[PDB]
């Protein structure tokens, strides 16, 4: 009942999501000059294995890779956080054009894409679902993605998205090390907010990388070739996958640098 069109698109989500209005909602405009330099954090530890992946999934709203999230093997660890997160999957969200796409924006610029990295608190909860639930629960690490050099790690990724095409489709993805799409800076800003889709669930810790990736246009391009829609049905791209910039309501954006 949900999704990224004219009709059933972020603006009417509380119809069916009342907190789609709440005081924690995800993303935000990060204005650098208003985040609180915090030298308090400890140093963010992105701890991945190459082969934990199992598998690439088109969901209809995005592209997702998820992994083994069995034991604490592939975790984020450290910032803000209070002991490892798993990583359950990472996805993307993207543009139609190549000025939007980003979810998050720094001073009002967005980028035309961003992957997120999603974690959950294994340590303290049953299950990811229960995670979602709870403020402490999730941790996602967000990366944008400008466009420029070709990306070498990223062509495994867009190469395998023909075989996902069509929403509901899915194909084996191993051996994928996703500290292959991090920058080479661990600086961040840090906010407690929310899921960005339904069911919009005031349970992350957001933690958005201070230096983005590079792809190539053609790169950016395959992410584009991807369809909202199933085999049968009129062809509609999937492009402006994401939720604009929410209000702050009063919340301290920290920052591990200062600018
Ligand atoms: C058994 C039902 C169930 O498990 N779910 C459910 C289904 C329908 C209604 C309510 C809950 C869940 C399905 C997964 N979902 C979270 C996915 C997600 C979304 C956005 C991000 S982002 N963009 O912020 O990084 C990261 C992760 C939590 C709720
Ligand atoms: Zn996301």
């Amino acid at each position: 009942g949900w999704g990224y069109g004219q009709d059933d698109g972020p603006s009417h989500w509380h119809k069916l999501y009342p907190i789609a209005q709440g005081d924690r909602q995800s993303p935000i405009n990060i204005i650098s000059s208003q985040a609180v330099y915090s030298p308090s954090l400890q140093p963010l530890e992105l701890s991945y294995e190459a082969c934990m992946s199992l598998s690439i999934t088109n969901n209809g709203h995005s592209v997702q890779v998820d992994f083994n999230d069995s034991d604490d093997r592939t975790v984020v660890t450290g910032g803000p956080l209070e002991g490892p997160y798993r990583l359950k999957q990472f996805h993307f969200h993207w543009g139609k054009k190549h000025d939007v796409g980003s979810e998050h924006t720094v001073d009002g610029k967005s980028f035309p894409s961003e992957l997120h990295l999603v974690h959950w608190n294994a340590k303290k909860y049953s299950t990811f679902g229960e995670a979602a639930s709870a403020p402490d629960g999730l941790a996602v690490v967000g990366v944008f993605l400008e466009t420029g050099d070709e990306h070498p790690s990223m062509n495994r990724l867009t190469d395998a998205l023909y075989m996902v095409r069509f929403k509901g489709t899915k194909a084996q993805f191993s051996c994928f090390n996703p500290k292959s799409l991090l920058p080479a800076s661990r600086h961040y800003w840090t906010y407690p907010g929310s899921l960005t889709t339904p069911p919009l669930s005031e349970s992350v810790t957001w933690i958005v990388l201070r230096e983005p990736i590079s792809i190539s246009e053609r790169q950016m391009g395959k992410f584009r070739s991807l369809l909202f829609t199933s085999e049968d049905d009129e062809r509609i791209h999937m492009v402006n996958n994401f939720r604009p910039p929410q209000p702050l309501k009063g919340r301290v954006v920290k920052a591990s640098f200062r600018a």
